[PDB]
């Protein structure tokens, strides 16, 4: 989930 959270920030 930390990473799907990054992600959506990143995107």
């Amino acid at each position: 989930a930390a990473l799907a959270a990054a992600l959506a920030q990143a995107l």
